[PDB]
């Protein structure tokens, strides 16, 4: 069970996607981290300089980590289990259409799912859980962590 030994973690947005404004990308990420924060003792702090626990970036095909992206559709992003260096980091496929609406693909939703991986959660078998191994849009306004996911982080961090 790889998990963070610390509760205050830092994250850093290394690059942005041209598809949305910087503020939009930052808002999506912030909201995505908040989902998890309200159900655990984890506190996330955004940094702009230096080394952060969770590095977030948009990359194309080969990007230096044994898991190149596949272009439009297919895998949308990937994250690393809690750990030093690359651990906890999340990479988003730069070739995907990134949105903040119902159109594929909503960044807030994909990001929330990736952060679950970054936190140590595995995939869930419950089709209504954020951690279910498939992307499906759900109303983002006032969206909150589903029941199963709350049980998930809870089981790890309390
Ligand atoms: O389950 C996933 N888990 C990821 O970490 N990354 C993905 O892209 C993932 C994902 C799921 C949900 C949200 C974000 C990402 N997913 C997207 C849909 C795809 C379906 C191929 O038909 C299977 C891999
Ligand atoms: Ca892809
Ligand atoms: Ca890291
Ligand atoms: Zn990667
Ligand atoms: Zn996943």
């Amino acid at each position: 069970n790889p998990k963070w030994e610390r509760t205050n973690l830092t994250y850093r947005i290394r690059n942005y996607t041209p598809q949305l404004s910087e503020a939009e990308v930052e808002r999506a990420i912030k909201d995505a981290f908040e989902l998890w924060s309200v159900a655990s003792p984890l506190i996330f702090t955004r940094i702009s300089q230096g080394e952060a626990d969770i590095n977030i970036a948009f990359y194309q095909r080969d990007h230096g980590d044994n898991s190149p992206f596949d272009g439009p559709n297919g895998i949308l992003a990937h994250a690393f289990q809690p750990g030093q260096g690359i651990g906890g980091d999340a990479h988003f496929d730069a070739e995907e259409t990134w949105t903040n609406t119902s159109a594929n693909y909503n960044l807030f939703l994909v990001a929330a799912h990736e952060f679950g991986h970054s936190l140590g959660l595995a995939h869930s078998s419950d089709p209504g859980a954020l951690m279910y191994p498939n992307y499906a849009f759900r109303e983002t306004s006032n969206y909150s962590l589903p029941q199963d996911d709350i049980d998930g982080i809870q089981a790890i961090y309390g």
